[PDB]
């Protein structure tokens, strides 16, 4: 037999068999085959890894080794001579708001999560590791190259920590090291409720039988939800700011807290729930807490997908789209639908649509102040900016009438992110996206960029003037070259990112193919989907196709005035309707009678 083998981060607990519900861990969606979707399991493989040692070191960890011949570049070097650029003008794209951006962000963290291994606690591993930079065990470090800045400022290097694997934590040592997704495959909304049991609990308001989720009590928005603070000490939101010392908000998915602008859209969603919970108590009143918690939570899934699949795919995989995802024909035992290693990789496309700054407007949505505009770093783990200062309208407003960077190959990553990024483990703004996704490529054994070509059905360079062709720029081919010695080991991020726009969608051949390909997984296998034929009820589908994001924020905000398409690029006022002219939930083919 196949290895059908381990499991051991595994939970596990059983199905009831014609329940109408999804389970918090994805398992049971699929009946013949239990644990496919669920979380806590080794992401899937669409190819075999490639590791220095065959099952689990990376390339570039040993100095000698080389990848076909040749050295591998240091990430952080490829991220400065690549990646990295100083001038911010004309980078953003003139037809897409901030919150193509954002919305980009909650579905990659609704779909995965590779939790970093972390065995040494209170141990010199988290010492032995950022402050002496002594590569071992999973400490593997990002080394600076010369004539770089941060030598002669951080130091010699870049704590990194490789992700964890299936079976343990500890020393593996048989079949080849797989990475762990810690949240469910499907697209069911488990960044607002959990992907674990564990969890789920402490995120509901249970006290009371209304399907509440519990919310905060410290604080309110000018009479209006707000996520629950984070129990968890030390928490880095008060880190960065120590007089004001606000924690995290606790939510399904523990990233919540990155950004103050994800952070906002985590609330959005959670007032939503409360706001259909409590609904749904006025329609059908003999309903107990869990019913409520269910029908609300099971709806919110469907928001999610509709607008995934109908107002962010198609500006996204182009006109590539329906070479890749078909219509809808009905769910499909037979696919996988899980969340495969490389579209992990894939995804982090969004980062190039990372704007420098972020800004703050009033109700003429107008600059918000004096320091209504603040720069991107300011806002990692910051929790006290929207606590303190405003809450989420002005935030809002702010998603609806800026736009989001445009991708293109003189100026990929901002440098905010790419120089002065933070991560909660440290206390430093000081590390780089670009570098760290490099590294986590080959943390991850991801096989090169010409073998993703290949896989996709695309040419395969194998000579700069191969490479200018395929990438259409003859300076960026160039670099890459100097770089990586051949096309066949460049790190499949750099890869898919260079390659130029389809027409009408924001991404390359390649990865619209990686992308078109696992939500296409994702919809034909989810029992749930909710275009399924059971799932909800013929007249509740008419209802719903009536949803847009222009709508889920009047129902939860103060903002009178959005937009009809809050995904493509829109002005104030002429592009802004109000909220009064928006079409609604109805709620009704739901009203039960008769339970
Ligand atoms: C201001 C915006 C954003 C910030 C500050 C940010 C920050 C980060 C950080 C620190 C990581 C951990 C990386 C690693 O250790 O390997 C990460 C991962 C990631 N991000 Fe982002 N991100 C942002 C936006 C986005 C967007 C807009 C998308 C997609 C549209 C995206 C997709 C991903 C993916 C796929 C990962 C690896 C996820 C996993 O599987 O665990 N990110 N981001
Ligand atoms: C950390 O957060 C602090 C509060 O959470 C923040 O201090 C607060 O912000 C400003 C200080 O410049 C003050 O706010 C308003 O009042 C001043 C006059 O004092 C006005 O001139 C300003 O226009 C402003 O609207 C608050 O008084 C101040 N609060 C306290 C308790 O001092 C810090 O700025 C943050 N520090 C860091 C390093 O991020
Ligand atoms: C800014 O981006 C927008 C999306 O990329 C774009 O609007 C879209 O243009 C498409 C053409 O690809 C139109 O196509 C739709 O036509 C009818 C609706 O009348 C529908 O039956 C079809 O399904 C089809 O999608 C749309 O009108 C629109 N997109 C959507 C999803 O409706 C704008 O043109 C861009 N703005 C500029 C200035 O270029
Ligand atoms: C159900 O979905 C699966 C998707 O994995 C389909 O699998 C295809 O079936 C063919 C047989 O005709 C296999 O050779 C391939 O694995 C899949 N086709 C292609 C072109 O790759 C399956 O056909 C679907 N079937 C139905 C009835 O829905
Ligand atoms: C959710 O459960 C109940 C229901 O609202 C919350 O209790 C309310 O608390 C606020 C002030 O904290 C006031 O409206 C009343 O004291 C309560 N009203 C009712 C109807 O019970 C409770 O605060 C929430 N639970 C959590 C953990 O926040
Ligand atoms: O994975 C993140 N964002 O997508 C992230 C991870 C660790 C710390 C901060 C942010
Ligand atoms: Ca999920």
């Amino acid at each position: 037999s196949w290895e059908v083998g381990c499991g051991a981060p595994v939970p596990l607990v059983k199905c009831d068999e014609n329940s109408p519900y999804r389970t918090i861990t994805g398992d049971c969606n699929n009946r013949r085959s239990p644990a496919l979707g669920a979380a806590n399991r080794a992401l899937a493989r669409w190819l075999p890894a490639e590791y220095e040692d065959g099952l689990a070191l990376p390339f570039g960890w040993t100095q000698r080794k080389t990848r076909n011949g040749f050295r591998v570049p240091l990430a952080r070097e490829v991220s400065n001579k690549i990646v990295g650029y100083l001038d911010e003008e004309g980078v953003l794209d003139q037809n897409r708001s901030l919150l193509f951006m954002q919305w980009g962000q909650i579905v990659d963290h609704d779909l995965d999560f590779a939790p970093e291994t972390e065995l040494g606690s209170n141990e010199h591993s988290k010492t032995q590791c950022e402050e002496y930079c002594i590569q071992g065990d999973n400490c593997f470090p990002i080394m600076f190259p010369k004539n770089d800045p941060k030598l002669k400022t951080q130091g010699k290097c870049m704590p990194f920590f490789r992700a964890g694997f299936v079976c343990p934590t500890p020393p593996y040592q048989s079949l080849a090291r797989e990475q762990i997704n810690a949240v469910t495959s499907f697209l069911d909304a488990s960044l607002v409720y959990g992907s674990e049991p564990s969890l789920a609990s402490r995120l509901r308001n249970l006290s009371s039988p209304l399907g509440l989720m519990a919310v905060n009590q410290e604080a309110w928005d000018h009479g209006l939800a707000y996520l629950p603070f984070n129990n968890k000490k030390p928490s880095p939101c008060e880190f960065i700011n120590t007089t004001a010392r606000v924690p995290c908000f606790l939510a399904g998915d523990f990233r919540a807290s990155e950004q103050i602008l994800l952070a906002t859209a985590h609330t959005l969603l959670l007032r939503e729930h409360n706001r259909l919970a409590r609904e749904l108590k006025k329609l059908n009143p003999h309903w107990n807490g869990e019913k409520l918690y269910q029908e609300a939570r099971k709806i919110l899934g469907a928001f999610i997908q509709i607008i995934t699949f109908r107002d962010y795919l198609p500006i996204v995989l182009g006109s590539e789209m329906q070479k890749w995802i078909p219509p809808y024909q009905g769910y499909n035992n037979s696919v996988d639908p899980r969340i495969s290693n490389v579209f992990t990789f894939a995804f982090r496309f969004g980062h190039m649509e990372v704007p420098s700054t972020v800004s703050r407007l009033d109700e003429n949505y107008q600059p918000w102040g004096p320091e209504a505009e603040l720069p991107l770093h300011t806002l990692f783990f910051n929790t006290w900016r929207i606590i303190k200062d405003g809450g989420i309208d002005p935030l809002v407003r702010g998603l609806l009438a800026k736009k989001s960077k445009l991708m293109n190959q003189d100026k990929m990553v901002t440098s905010e992110l790419r120089n002065k990024l933070f991560q909660p483990t440290h206390k430093i703004h000081g590390f780089d996206l670009a570098a760290i996704n490099l590294q986590r490529c080959r943390d991850h054994g991801m096989p090169g960029y010409n073998s993703w070509r290949g896989f996709c059905g695309l040419s395969q360079p194998k000579t700069l003037k191969g490479l200018q062709t395929v990438l259409k720029n003859k300076i960026l081919a160039k670099k890459l070259m100097d770089l990586y010695k051949t096309p066949d080991n460049i790190d499949i991020w750099i890869g898919g990112n260079a390659e130029p726009m389809v027409e009408r969608g924001r991404v390359g051949p390649l990865l619209a193919c990686l992308l078109g390909r696992q939500f296409q997984q994702i919809r034909d296998g989810d029992r749930f989907w909710w275009e399924n034929p059971g799932v909800f009820t013929e007249k509740q589908r008419d209802s719903l196709q009536k949803v847009s994001f222009s709508r889920l924020i009047c129902d939860n905000t103060h903002i009178t005035k959005v937009p009809l398409h809050a995904f493509q690029a829109n002005n104030y006022p002429h592009d802004f309707v109000d909220c009064s002219t928006v079409d609604k939930l109805d709620l009704s083919p739901w009203a039960s009678r008769e339970n």
